[PDB]
């Protein structure tokens, strides 16, 4: 049994290493210690100080360099060192910030990235490979109760699986994290694990669904070299017996803006670099390809390469995964034609003509896009610069200037990309979801909280989703928990855990008084609205009125929102246009007549191409996002949730480099210590009368 053999790969990579005789001596010491701040302005940088004397209400300790006193009430006592490395931190004697951090630190220094913290798992990103995800590792966790094995993503997954089986109840794994923290890597482990322990070709297809979604849906940001730019809820579907019967992927709004624009040092989606890198000699000639530096959509950020990544080799892994799921050879080529055409569309250069209206002098990029899409270039050209609209009921051909033409070209590119992405997901689900499910384990992998120099509408919706996901943790752990104690009069004084995202949530998504998204919608159907009347309207409603809103003094085009994870300043530029998400009907008409059968489905299949109305207007992006999110949340409420808090070590994507302030800000805003205290102070279990423990109106409550 590897669990008991100190020689195993399991003992090597998952367990605290045996201390020595020197450590033994330190462990049996009578001395007592305190975590303190050498600099009191820097509350997150701590040293250990020996307690030298005490009074009834103070400790005096030595500082690493002097002697200092501290009220016993303000003291952060160091745990007896036998606790250093402990697997579940609810066992700690002293529950305080530097103690909890120190325990994570001890484990991380040995590459022990998983630690329990009461009921939920904490995962600190290694930023390097650790050999803990093998079949042998999987075989080990299969069937093991949480206290029989070391903290692992596998173990939380097994527990959800047995809860599903024994309780006849759908489960979810809610994996939290700021951008780069590990959500997506852990999601893949949950999937690997569920597929192995409950498996019977379907399994390999479930696994191969990921590299396709990542190629088209992930990109290098300044925070994450593999940033998920769409969120997903993955259902792992089980028959009544308890074997995997399939899976189903719900994807949430993709960041389509990245196709046409990237910040300095970022990349477009991986797939663009992979085609250019790994295409055959005849792919490149048939598609009219060249190098990234040749394409406006690839040559603006100054980064075409990611360190440690071969795009050509990733291209091969994307084609392999596409073969295995079932994309036919003509389908794959069609996919790449669309990729290529988008790049050609990016190279169209509009110029001013005699009048205000744009012209196309050089038609090379236009002709190459039209060739690979299989559309008529003279029709596409007309649709870009001279699209037809109704003025009343009259049919009036516009003549768009350079800016408007360029922006219409962008809209068509983003619609092609977003519709292709939804098509990929549709196709994948048709393969993976071939039987009705009896049960599911859902795994949630969203875009994590993020802040850049410039935050826009996309960041607001991401950060709001992360805020709602934190509220859902607060709700389970603290609010629902205590309401049970109340409806069961169990002698429980209510505790205010002071973690409440409601005010920020209401500010963003309130309907009465209207929140930010509601005001955005109003402005969006208002014919005279500009990004300036929008910001004005926002400041008018919230400035000096909402405690989570700030009108900045240094800018007339930004507003700040105080999120659980910190303040973000949002730039209002283009919000009305992003929210309306327009595309000229004449572009849709042009692409409806495509000779390509994939292109044709993107424009004629109403489940991909159709857009809902709200009275006389198409549904806004904010209204769609709101719908997806409420639908997500209602699904979760039907499940028993399991929480994994992923935690980023630093903001440099480096191994072996825990940054104090980075990690502790996460522990605070995640409510990790509060989560440990409800575990300790409260009453985990209760059974209807069944036929340091307590008797309720209808239930015995224990510990
Ligand atoms: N358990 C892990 N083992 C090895 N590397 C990891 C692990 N978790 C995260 N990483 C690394 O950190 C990067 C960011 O992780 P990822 O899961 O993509 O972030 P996010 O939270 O943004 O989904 C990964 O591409 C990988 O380099
Ligand atoms: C409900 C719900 C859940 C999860 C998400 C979501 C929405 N939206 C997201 N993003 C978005 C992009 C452009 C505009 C608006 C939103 C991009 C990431 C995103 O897919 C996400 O993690
Ligand atoms: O960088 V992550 O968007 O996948 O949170
Ligand atoms: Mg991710
Ligand atoms: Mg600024």
């Amino acid at each position: 049994n590897p669990i008991h053999d100190r020689t195993s790969d399991y003992h090597k990579y998952l367990k605290v290493k045996q201390g020595d005789s020197d450590l033994f001596k330190l462990t049996v010491s009578d001395k007592r210690y305190i975590w303190y701040n050498p600099d009191p302005k820097e509350r997150d940088s701590y040293e250990c100080g020996e307690i030298v004397s005490e009074t009834s209400d103070s400790f005096t300790f030595k500082t690493v360099d002097q002697d200092r006193q501290v009220k016993k009430d303000d003291a952060n006592q160091r745990n007896p060192i036998k606790f250093d490395g402990v697997e579940d931190m609810s066992e700690l004697s002293y529950l305080n910030e530097p103690a909890v951090f120190h325990n994570l630190r001890v484990r991380y220094n040995q590459d022990l990235i998983y630690t329990y913290s009461g009921l939920f798992l904490v995962a600190v990103n290694p930023f390097k490979r650790i050999p803990i995800y093998t079949q042998e590792m999987v075989d080990i966790f299969k069937g093991r109760r949480r206290n029989e094995v070391a903290p692992h993503i596998f173990a939380i997954s097994d527990v959800a699986y047995r809860s599903m089986l024994d309780d006849r109840q759908n489960q979810s794994l809610l994996i939290t994290g700021e951008s780069g923290a590990g959500k997506t890597e852990n999601t893949k482990k949950v999937i690997q694990y569920l597929a192995s322990v409950a498996g019977r070709v379907l399994e390999q297809q479930i696994l191969q669904a990921n590299p396709i979604l990542e190629a088209f849906g992930n990109a290098k940001t300044t925070r994450n070299n593999n940033s998920s730019r769409f969120g997903k809820f993955i259902e792992i579907q089980f028959n009544s017996a308890g074997f995997i019967s399939g899976a189903s992927i719900q994807s949430y709004l993709l960041e389509k803006s990245r196709v046409v624009f990237q910040s300095e040092t970022e990349r477009n989606y991986h797939i663009f670099y992979q085609l250019l890198a790994g295409a055959t000699a005849e792919e490149k000639k048939a598609l009219h390809l060249a190098g990234p530096e040749s394409f406006n959509y690839l040559n603006q950020s100054g980064c075409v390469d990611i360190k440690g990544v071969s795009d050509s080799e990733e291209f091969k892994i994307t084609r392999q995964a596409m073969d295995i799921v079932g994309f036919s050879q003509e389908e794959q080529m069609s996919i790449f034609k669309i990729i290529a055409g988008i790049l050609h569309l990016g190279n169209i250069k509009f110029e001013k003509g005699a009048g205000e209206g744009a012209v196309l002098k050089d038609k090379t990029a236009l002709n190459a896009a039209s060739t690979v899409f299989g559309v008529n270039p003279s029709v596409l050209e007309k649709a870009l610069m001279e699209p037809r609209i109704l003025a009343g009921r009259d049919l009036v051909a516009q003549h768009l200037n350079v800016e408007k033409s360029s922006s219409s070209r962008d809209a068509l590119v983003k619609a092609l990309y977003g519709r292709l992405f939804l098509w990929l997901v549709k196709k994948i689900n048709n393969v993976l979801c071939q039987e009705r499910k009896a049960y599911f384990i859902g795994v949630l992998d969203i875009s994590g909280f993020e802040i850049f120099k410039v935050n826009s509408f996309e960041q607001l919706c991401i950060n709001y989703t992360n805020e709602k996901l934190q509220q859902f943790f607060n709700h389970h752990m603290f609010k629902l928990e205590q309401e049970e104690y109340l409806k069961e009069k169990i002698n429980w004084t209510f505790i205010d855990f002071g973690l409440d995202s409601q005010a920020t949530i209401d500010l963003i998504d309130g309907r009465q008084p209207p929140g930010i998204l509601a005001l955005l919608d109003e402005q969006s159907v208002f014919p005279n609205a500009t990004d300036n009347t929008l910001i004005t309207k926002l400041h008018s409603h919230f400035s000096k009125k909402n405690a989570k809103y700030e009108e900045p003094r240094f800018s007339k085009t930004e507003f700040g929102v105080t999120h659980y994870a910190g303040q973000v300043m949002y730039e209002i530029q283009d919000w009305l246009e992003k929210n309306k998400d327009p595309l000229q009907q004449d572009l849709e008409l042009c692409f409806k007549d495509s000779s390509d059968n994939v292109v044709t489905k993107l424009f004629n299949d109403p489940n991909i191409a159709s857009r809902a109305k709200k009275g006389a207007n198409f549904i806004t992006v904010a209204a769609q996002y709101k719908e997806q999110l409420a639908s997500l949340m209602a699904t979760l409420e039907t499940t028993n949730p399991h929480f994994v808090r992923c935690i980023i070590p630093n903001n440099k994507q480096l191994p072996a480099k825990l940054e104090d302030k980075v990690v502790l800000d996460q522990l605070r805003c995640n409510g990790v210590l509060e989560g440990i205290r409800i575990t300790r102070k409260g009453f985990p279990n209760r059974i209807i009368y069944f036929v340091q423990y307590r008797f309720g109106i209808t239930k015995i409550f224990f510990r």
